[PDB]
């Protein structure tokens, strides 16, 4: 309740194994390896997660795809972030059932103060008290917080389809909160934190960036899709092409 809670919480992609061989000593190699295979396999899911949202197919199917290719990286830490709350309460980074994160592995990844910021951002949820409905909400809105400085292909349909989001961010703000003031408040401290997202997501760019172009000497695997991505969707963000919308200064 209402029709547009129900479809987020069916079309909520499933549990996603990174298939990491914790059989193995934990090598920067095989630790960062892993990661990519499970970015590329939570990239099948955001796909068919993204298409399967209320409105989506609204969006000119060039832009579907783009929106898709400059936000996943978004999307994946914040969700990856709850996990980490709602799984190990945030002590660790849960990115994923047979791949998690503890103080070692983050210094071993060669991104420990990156995995910090994660793990800061994984904090939040906790400290905020995010219910699963606002958490809903505001992943499908990290969908619609990047594109490029020029606008899309029909950036008419996009503005409609980010402005209706944030009005359901309201009515699940507002139903089940009697009170003017927490009201505001909640969407101070929500949009606060979807803004925070942004900075973390362009510091993974840049590492995730950096890693492909260095990727046979450090022996780091790179998936067919994450690899063209990466290094063609990517370099347009990080070159200032595309930008991450923010709602605060
Ligand atoms: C190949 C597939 C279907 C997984 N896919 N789809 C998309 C996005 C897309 C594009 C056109 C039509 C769609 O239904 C979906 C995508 C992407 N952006 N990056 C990598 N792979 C992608
Ligand atoms: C998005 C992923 C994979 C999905 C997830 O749970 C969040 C996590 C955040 C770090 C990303 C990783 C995918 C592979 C990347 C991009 C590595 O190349 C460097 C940073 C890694």
């Amino acid at each position: 309740q209402p029709i547009f809670l129900n479809v987020l919480e069916a079309i909520e992609p499933g549990v996603v194994c990174a298939g990491h061989d914790n059989n193995q000593p934990d090598s920067f190699a095989a630790l960062l390896s892993s990661l990519n295979e499970l970015g590329e396999r939570q990239l099948v899911h955001v796909v068919k997660w993204a298409k399967a949202l209320p409105g989506f197919r609204n969006l000119h199917v060039d832009d579907q795809m783009a929106v898709i290719q400059y936000s996943w990286m978004g999307l994946m830490v914040f969700a990856m972030g709850w996990r980490s709350f709602t799984n190990v309460n945030s002590r660790m980074l849960y990115f994923a059932p047979d791949l998690v994160f503890n103080e070692y592995r983050m210094h071993k990844s060669r991104m420990y103060s990156q995995c910090v910021r994660m793990r800061h951002l994984s904090q939040e949820f906790g400290w905020l008290q995010i219910t699963p409905q606002e958490f809903l909400c505001m992943k499908a809105l990290l969908l619609f917080s990047i594109i490029p400085v020029d606008g899309l292909k029909n950036q008419k349909f996009f503005d409609e389809l980010r402005m209706n989001y944030i009005k359901e961010l309201d009515r699940i703000i507002a139903c089940k909160r009697k009170n003017p003031t927490s009201c505001s408040r909640r969407f101070y401290q929500l949009t606060k934190l979807l803004d925070s997202v942004q900075p973390i997501a362009r510091e993974l760019h840049q590492f995730t960036f950096d890693l492909l172009i260095k990727s046979h000497m450090v022996s780091v695997d790179f998936p067919e899709m994450m690899a063209e991505i990466i290094s063609v969707q990517v370099p347009k963000i990080l070159s200032g092409k595309v930008k991450p919308i923010y709602f605060h200064t």
